[PDB]
């Protein structure tokens, strides 16, 4: 649409469930695609087939400033289950490092990722998960140096539930004095 409007999110609780307020700087269009016909679009319904791998392709409108780049989560806010999500925010994928307008399944030679993706957990009758997309801006310089996300080493080091035991995506960016630049989000069930 352009980047998700406040308004718009404020429809949907992602603010505050997601985002706890308003004051998010929504700039940068960002574009995902798992597979050609499959995209994520402002709460669109997906299928929860065809999603185990991670996105092919995923386009921003600009990149990042000089010797910053991007840093990109997917959770599940909505884990377990949406009237139950005791284990917001679910993380399913965290990369670092990116500096390039298109990145193409999920990594490049710039990139750290510090959890390598996982597709959607969902349990048949949990209701509408709002799988979501946060893209914000890091130093350069501290691209693998995230303060509750450490370098990975496989799954016994972190936990996926309550984000590695930082309990939201918005906590692990703002205690990184990171910012919020793009957001996107799809609905998903399990029939």
């Amino acid at each position: 649409g352009g980047p998700p409007t406040i308004e718009e999110l404020k429809r949907e609780k992602i603010i505050p469930h997601v985002f706890p307020d308003e004051n998010v700087d929504l700039t940068v269009d960002m574009y995902i695609s798992f597979k050609s016909g499959k995209e994520v679009n402002h709460g669109n319904i997906l299928d929860l087939a065809g999603t185990g791998s991670v996105p092919r392709n995923i386009k921003f409108s600009e990149e990042p400033p000089e010797d910053y780049c991007y840093i990109l989560f997917m959770i599940d806010p909505d884990f377990p289950s949406r009237r139950r999500p005791d284990g917001r925010d679910y993380v399913h994928w965290a990369v670092s490092g990116i500096k390039s307008k298109e990145l193409v399944k999920g990594t490049d030679k710039n990139c750290i990722t510090l959890l390598p993706y996982v597709g959607p957990s969902i349990k048949k009758g949990t209701g509408l998960h709002r799988i979501s997309f946060i893209l914000s801006l890091v130093k350069e310089e501290n691209k693998g140096n995230v303060t509750g996300v450490p370098l990975y080493r496989g799954e016994h080091y972190i936990t996926r539930v309550k984000f590695n035991n930082c309990q939201s995506a918005y906590n692990v960016i703002q205690m990184n004095d990171m910012k919020i630049v793009g957001f996107n989000w799809c609905q998903m069930r399990r029939k």
